């Protein structure tokens, strides 16, 4: 059945598969529930969300209604504090004290639990030195408000700064077989502090101009990729995931679908096994990106104005 | 000297080229502020903003601050309201009256002035019919607070509603050599109704997949364009300006930039002449994309973490 593994080195155990909710909101209800469930069926434990996710939160009372129907000590709920404002070509992030209390009793108020298992800071609010909101988490935890601290998309300083305050015990950041550049630093960092790794892969989805935005020789890498997929029993998708599995017994990715088809898909990866040459096989047929951190990325805009309607009288 | 033309065919009129406020927020606000004056000083007296842009309306202010420094009953200023939430990858539009009002209110205090000349939707609400958002609309005109009314992004059938509660002195939308859908229908009905056109080209940023983005045989066709504004005594940047200019005696485009230079080269624009065959020839040059509205665009996306720190102790 599903392997649980340790995330971080303060208690959180988590299954060796997580779940993000993100996806979920977007489409129904009642069916949003039911693929929580489903996950849970198949052994996952650890659920992702965020306040910022959904609309008011809406992502977060979507979850806290799966857990009703659910046994919630269980459970890991990982949610999350700290973007302020989405703006257009930007976000705004606060990690304020008041500010993380008051996100934190917010978020227990729409998952409706008594304690959150894993709060994370979602970003780095960079005019306020990280020490003073891991205080105020810090103060959560004690409160037992929150179990444990995580962090997603910081420094290395920001990371080294945080633990000495209070153990972090999960960072949650990009990482797939085509972004690595946290391999350099930030993987080696982690492993040196104790702090679990939760990888995702952002869904393809965002605003460019003002305009709505999806993503989309080359085939030859496809090639490669679905060839070894084959060769190892599995789809490409299930190859992808099996990679970052295969990057320790501290890595917990945490994919997210709106399908049941793809959660048992993704459940599958789990059975594919990688030898340390099929896994550097499968690291060279995907070419690393020119600069680090930088990817170019092609996606389809459509126009506002096609669907402005309203509803008659 | 700048040409001035009625936009719509309420009373409004406007210098030939408009400017657009909003890239002066992404820096420094002195520098801003000389944007706006130098763009005044080459005659350019109509000026587009909005409640969104900008922190906490912070574009507004700027122009406002601006407009001390200026005659302001010799300015034409377009500001915006309606959209209430950018979240990760849509907008979440708000048109019912007390927001209306309550947004209105709000950019006259930012602005500091005691009308706005032209206030536009700036986002359709697909929940609350258009008659009812213009109907506060039409109310603060009678007011005083507001001269006219734009609308931005709209289908067809909000514009024909819109219009029929109040007359809609211009519409705001996406149209360019490169985006041209608007020319089906759009165009011949703000013609039939009299309504001016406001044309812009959103500048290239975003957010894809929680990450910052910007946007980057084919250069066989960066040269037609070269040679033609070459042959035109004029920038690739200008023809293009010249084109949109060219497209009807009811046509404001309001580029904006951040450099006086750019500024310049904009105000150029005006001294290109075209025929009816130097356009059909410019317009021949570019294809129009394969289905109307969508367009594939490629952007570099930045990971989050690099520079996620925070100010020490």
């Amino acid at each position: 059945h599903m392997p649980r593994v340790k995330l971080g080195t303060q208690g959180l155990e988590v299954s060796k598969l997580g779940f993000g909710c993100m996806g979920l909101s977007g489409l129904p209800e009642e069916q949003g529930i039911a693929v929580i469930k489903e996950a849970f069926n198949c052994g996952i434990t650890f659920f992702d969300t965020s306040d910022i996710y959904g609309e008011n939160g809406s992502n977060e009372e979507l979850l806290g209604k799966a857990l009703k129907q659910l046994p919630r000590e269980k459970i890991q709920v990982g949610t999350k504090f700290g973007i302020h404002e989405i703006g257009f070509s930007g976000v705004k992030a606060k990690g304020t004290p008041d500010y993380v209390r008051s996100c934190c009793e917010a978020s227990l108020k729409r998952l409706d639990v008594d304690y959150i298992d894993l709060f994370y800071i979602h970003r780095i609010d960079t005019t306020v030195p990280i020490e003073i909101t891991m205080g105020e988490l810090k103060k959560l935890v004690e409160e037992g408000k929150i179990k444990y601290v995580g962090l997603s998309e910081a420094s290395p300083d920001t990371i080294r700064r945080a633990h000495a305050v209070h153990p972090v015990t999960a960072l949650q950041i990009e990482y797939s077989l085509w972004t690595r550049d946290i391999e350099d630093e930030i993987v080696p960092l982690c492993r040196q502090l104790g702090i679990g790794i939760v990888p995702y892969s952002p869904i393809g989805r965002g605003l460019f101009a003002g305009k709505a935005i999806k993503e989309s020789k080359n085939k030859q890498i496809y090639y490669r990729i679905e060839a070894l997929s084959q060769k190892h029993g599995c789809t490409p998708v299930q190859l992808a995931l099996a990679w970052v599995l295969h990057q320790g017994e501290d890595v917990v990715p945490i994919p997210g679908t709106t399908k049941i088809k793809n959660l048992h898909n993704n459940v599958g990866a789990l059975k594919v096994k990688l030898t340390k040459e099929d896994l550097k096989e499968i690291s060279d047929a995907v070419p690393l990106d020119e600069v680090a951190g930088e990817s170019i990325h092609e996606v389809i805009a459509v126009t506002n104005w096609k669907f402005a309607n309203t509803p008659p009288l």
